[PDB]
């Protein structure tokens, strides 16, 4: 039942600034509002409030390898944070949007990357998103699902939890997301356990000065 608030640092690279220009801040808050709406959907079972508290427009090394862009960004974002959650400048997770075509080992179909189950570890609570211009909120929600310890819905543990009957955020590839069920039962279970085990202990304080859309 506890309200959970994820104090979020949103970062946009030079490519995002070059393309969106003056409309970038509004764009990022719109994307994040949409991701936040996903995280309040009842299907998640333990809803959380994704709150933008800091917004940086650019830094870290951004290139084709998603793995090394994520590692670079995650090292870089540490520097902006503060040691204690009591500090207003402290943030719980860092998310980077870039126009760089991010790639895996064999193709560039990837749209983002995050390490799994890291949300209250400031050294590790990181995600990167390739901005496609239309579905970026869904990619952000997928990466943030991983940060909240979620697996893909075609994983073995998820088959048992979902049943037998690709329409959710944690599908392995983007497909059309069910508006009545953005999160599978597997997704809800994994975030619920993560929080029940005390891994969301940094999500309990309420942010001071959230950034709001007009
Ligand atoms: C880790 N990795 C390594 C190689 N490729 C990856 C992937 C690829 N998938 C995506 O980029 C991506 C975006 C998206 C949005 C929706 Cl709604 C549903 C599914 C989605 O998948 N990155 C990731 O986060 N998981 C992966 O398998
Ligand atoms: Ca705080
Ligand atoms: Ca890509
Ligand atoms: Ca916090
Ligand atoms: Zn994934």
């Amino acid at each position: 039942s506890l309200s959970r608030f994820v104090e979020t640092l949103v970062v946009a690279d030079d490519k995002m600034a070059a393309f969106h220009g003056a409309g970038l801040k509004r764009y990022l808050l719109t994307v994040m509002a949409a991701a936040a709406k996903a995280f309040k959907h009842p299907s998640i079972r333990n809803p959380v409030s994704l709150v933008v508290t800091r917004l940086v427009i650019l830094g870290p090394q951004v290139g084709p390898s998603a793995a090394q862009t994520l590692r670079s960004f995650c090292a870089w974002q540490r520097g902006l944070n503060t040691p204690e959650d009591s500090d207003p400048d402290h943030f719980d997770t860092a998310i980077l949007f870039t126009r760089q075509d991010l790639c895996g080992v064999s193709t560039c179909d990837t749209l983002g990357m995050a390490d799994v189950g890291t949300v209250c570890d400031p050294a590790r609570s990181c995600a990167i998103v390739e901005d496609d211009g239309l579905q970026s909120a869904f990619t952000a929600a997928h990466e943030l699902g991983h940060v909240f310890n979620m697996l893909h819905d075609n994983s073995k543990p998820c088959i048992s939890l979902n049943g037998p009957l690709s329409r959710h955020v944690m599908a392995p590839v983007m497909a059309h997301v069910d508006p009545e069920e953005p999160w599978s039962p597997c997704s809800a279970r994994f975030i619920t356990d993560f929080l029940d085990n005390g891994y969301g202990h940094c999500l309990l304080d309420k942010p001071e000065a959230p950034l709001h859309l007009p």
